[PDB]
């Protein structure tokens, strides 16, 4: 039998597991369930309403590549509705700087298109946008590529104005991947070099259906431990490579690696960090940049 690294399947048992010499280097996956906290949803069923004003041939042309391209209006009429009316990331992004202040941070894959794990002080080489970003955006002619800051593409959403490049008047994109696109280039290379050498998976606020997380948690090392603090279980297995090939096994006689923790991101990083002597700090943290943002409205 596979070495077992968790002393017992729990967030104690977890969180003496992080705090022993094996574990060094964290990758944490991140979806719309480590924002909604900050006012920021999810869309789960509580986005189809807000299409049907914009007389789309069917709905899902709104995420097109294709179709973004000749007629982007209702992107940019979305974009400006669902703009979130402030920028503070929550308790679980700052659990997460945390890590990278300590040096437990390998990499942040995020699902999240809402720049908070950059505003919480995580650094582009800490981050795999798996699924883009509005921090910047590009023209996309394949000839000029100018890129533009939020700021610029803000203003624009807001205006009203259909952005157009500066230097050739070809519309320019947020750096979101739509459907048609490839996952950025950044993803493949860390993914393969990261999942390696990684000694914990900590997998918030998704829920493991969509491109590429859905790959991701197989590919750490068997033996290494994964926890998942998540409103629901997500992730699990109802061939031949037998247990390489499936998912989360938090239940099962067999399970020996994989934790659920169900609830808030937040509490969930609050009573980790808690069990780990960190709650102080954390709560200092939070406090202090939350303070920093709420000084410069
Ligand atoms: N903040 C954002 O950038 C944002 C917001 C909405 C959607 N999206 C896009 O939609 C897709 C969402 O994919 P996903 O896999 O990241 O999310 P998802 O579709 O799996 O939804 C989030 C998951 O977290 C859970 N959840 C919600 N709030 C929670 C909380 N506070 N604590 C714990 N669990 C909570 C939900 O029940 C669900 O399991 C991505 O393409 C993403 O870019 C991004
Ligand atoms: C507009 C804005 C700006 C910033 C900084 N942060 C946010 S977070 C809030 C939010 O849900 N917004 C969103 N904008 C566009 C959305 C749908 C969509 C459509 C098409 C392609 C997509 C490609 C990838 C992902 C989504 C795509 S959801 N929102
Ligand atoms: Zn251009």
């Amino acid at each position: 039998h596979m070495e077992r690294l968790l002393d017992e399947l729990t967030l104690e048992g977890v969180a003496r597991y992080m705090q022993s010499e094996r574990c060094r280097r964290v990758i944490c996956l991140v979806g719309a369930g480590i924002s909604t906290s900050a006012g920021i949803p999810d869309f789960r069923s509580p986005l189809y309403d807000n299409l049907e004003k914009y007389h789309l041939p069917y709905p899902e042309a709104i995420f097109e590549i294709s179709y973004f391209k000749k007629h982007p209006e209702p992107f940019f009429a979305l974009a400006k509705e669902l703009y979130p009316g402030q920028f503070k990331p929550t308790i679980c992004h700052y659990f997460m700087r945390l890590l990278k202040d300590k040096g437990l941070l390998l990499r942040c894959y995020t699902q999240n298109i809402d720049t908070l794990e950059r505003i919480a002080g995580l650094e582009q080489e800490d981050l795999v946008e798996a699924h883009g970003t509005f921090y910047t955006s590009h023209c996309v002619s394949a000839s000029c590529r100018h890129e533009y800051p939020l700021s610029w593409m803000k203003e624009k959403i807001f205006s009203e104005v259909t952005p157009k490049c500066e230097d050739c008047q070809s519309l320019v994109k947020p750096d979101i991947v739509f459907f048609g696109e490839s996952l950025p280039a950044r993803f493949f290379s860390c993914m393969q070099s990261d999942f390696l050498k990684v000694d914990l998976l900590l997998v918030m606020g998704t829920s493991l259906q969509v491109q590429p997380f859905a790959s991701l948690i197989s590919k750490a090392p068997l033996s290494t431990p994964r926890l998942l603090i998540n409103k629901e279980k997500a992730g699990q297995s109802d061939g031949m490579i037998m247990g390489l090939g499936g998912g989360m096994d938090f239940d099962s006689k067999k399970a020996y690696r994989d934790v659920a923790w169900l609830g808030e991101c937040d509490q969930g990083c609050l009573a980790l960090a808690e069990l780990l002597g960190w709650k102080k700090e954390l709560e200092d943290l939070v406090r202090r940049e939350h303070a920093s943002i709420d000084a410069q409205s």
